[PDB]
């Protein structure tokens, strides 16, 4: 009696798994809205430095009309490698942005001072693979206290880890030059000072690592081996061969339900096999609407979370009927931002640059009055950009990158408390020029050429 190979492995609900970390898809909890959970971890913060402008190279004419094609191409031969790495090192990638990703070792308390060395260990491995395009790689490590928290409505759900390890491991990966890794203070503070040779970093309590310098009966893959027993997702025994344990999900049709509410509609279409997979890679034309959300330096997260639901029921509302799409949620330095987006896959119409101011003002105008937030600053820029699906075939997302993305989200930071436009939506938009004003010229860092700025002031 015959045994054939092969556990069928392709099902929908394993597809659309690889597009959510472990941390969503193995959480099992509550779909009250917003949730919040706590545990600790270690981070790793890892930011490539240069796609964004290698993007603008691809839309000229020596790219002969395929330009997306190849960008992502190029880019996930180089990020699917990182995230492999990850991947057998333990780490749980929670989301992609552009060219950055930031990973999660989640474990208990006693457990972090060893999963330090394993982070540090794949961080010096991710430097190692790139002596090969014009990139760098900057990684940062944070470790403590982590809260996740889980929003949306009963067809959308969205998360986000919150806290200073989170503020710290940006912090972190931001003072590291080309190839660095960055530690934390606190991360440091936590680590095994023995294995570890750093130095300082002028003007903060942060460190650099020089190298990983282990004792003489230290042996890495029998203490990796040990390091497993508090990795609850490690894939192991018959499934040692896998990269993740979400390729071995099988059909479960509520699981289903709940993943799917994480990831949008053009996707699961494409995961469906209704749509050609080759169709969501492009350099399109669109306005992206990037809102930030700032909290006092004084709130605690279980303050945060109402606020950031509050605001997001009405950005939902507002962005169906203006024809826009969240691509992604981000929070740092007491900031949650919304990085909007209109034109995109189906969505294409023709007064989108008045829509997305009119979106733009209206967003500011609810997001002011909710309880909590201190300021809210929105920066909307028009141009072409690389939208995407962005990794690993086994943990990926949608995803963009262009030099309008970056405008916008430094408009936002630089501009604060109003709503601003860059020269193209200005011009472009229905509206009469005392709609606007034009502002002074700030330089931007990681910006030059930028082009008139205005402030959306509105009818009145
Ligand atoms: N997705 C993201 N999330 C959080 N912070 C980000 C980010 N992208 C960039 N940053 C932060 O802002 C800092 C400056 O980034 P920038 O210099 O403006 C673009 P880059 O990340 O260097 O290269 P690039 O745009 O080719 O990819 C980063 O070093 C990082 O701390
Ligand atoms: N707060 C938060 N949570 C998640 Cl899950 C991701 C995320 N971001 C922004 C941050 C990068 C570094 C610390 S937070 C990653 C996807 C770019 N921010
Ligand atoms: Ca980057
Ligand atoms: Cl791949």
């Amino acid at each position: 009696m015959n045994t054939p190979k092969e556990e069928f492995q392709d099902w929908p609900i394993v597809r659309i798994a690889a597009h959510l970390p472990d941390l969503i898809v193995y959480g099992h909890f509550s779909p009250e809205r917003p949730f919040m959970d706590y545990f600790d971890g270690v981070l790793m913060f890892v930011d490539i430095s240069g796609f964004t402008a290698m993007t603008e190279k691809f839309s000229s004419a020596m790219y002969m009309d395929r330009g997306a094609e190849q960008l992502v191409e190029i880019l996930n031969y180089h990020i699917s490698a990182i995230v492999e790495k990850v991947l057998i090192f333990g780490g749980d990638i929670l989301k992609f942005a552009g060219d950055a990703l930031l990973a999660l070792w989640r474990v208990e308390r006693k457990q972090l001072k060893n999963i330090i060395t394993v982070v540090i260990k794949c961080s010096l491995e991710i430097h190692g693979l790139f002596e090969t395009l014009d990139i760098r790689v900057k990684i940062g490590l944070a470790a403590g206290h982590i809260s996740m928290l889980v929003f949306g409505d009963e067809t959308h759900s969205h998360f986000l880890v919150i806290g200073q390890a989170v503020d710290d491991v940006r912090l972190a990966q931001n003072m590291a030059q080309m190839n660095d890794v960055i530690l934390s203070p606190n991360c440091w503070q936590l680590c095994d000072r023995s294995m570890i040779e750093i130095e300082s970093v002028p003007d903060q309590r942060a460190v650099k690592v020089n190298f990983l310098k282990p004792p003489p009966n230290f042996n890495f893959d029998e203490f990796f081996t040990k390091c497993t027993t508090f990795m609850h997702y490690y894939p192991s025994g018959e499934h040692k061969n896998l990269l993740r344990l979400a390729c071995t999900l099988k059909p479960d049709p509520e699981l289903e339900m709940s993943l799917q509410k994480y990831v949008m509609e053009s996707i699961l279409k494409q995961i469906d096999n209704k749509q050609l997979q080759g169709y969501l890679s492009e350099l399109r034309p669109v306005t992206i609407v990037f809102v930030n959300l700032m909290f006092e330096d004084q709130d605690k997260a279980e303050e945060i979370g109402p606020a950031i639901q509050d605001a997001y029921m009405h950005i939902t509302s507002v962005l169906k009927i203006f024809q826009g799409q969240i691509n992604k949620v981000f929070m740092f330095d007491k900031g949650c931002s919304f990085l909007c987006v209109f034109g995109f896959p189906g969505e294409k119409v023709p007064d989108e640059l008045t829509h997305a101011l009119e979106c733009a003002m209206d967003i500011f105008d609810f997001c002011s009055q909710v309880h909590k937030i201190q300021t809210v600053s929105i920066g909307v820029a028009s141009g072409i950009v690389f939208c995407g699906i962005v990794g690993h075939t086994v943990r990926h997302e949608y995803t963009v990158i262009g030099q309008k993305v970056n405008l916008a989200a430094r408009m936002m930071m630089y501009y604060p408390g109003i709503v601003t436009c860059d020269s193209v939506t200005y011009n472009g938009s229905n509206l009469p020029a005392y709609f606007f004003k034009e502002l002074p010229k700030k330089v931007m860092k990681g910006v030059a050429d930028s082009g008139p700025l205005y402030q959306y002031w509105g009818r009145t």
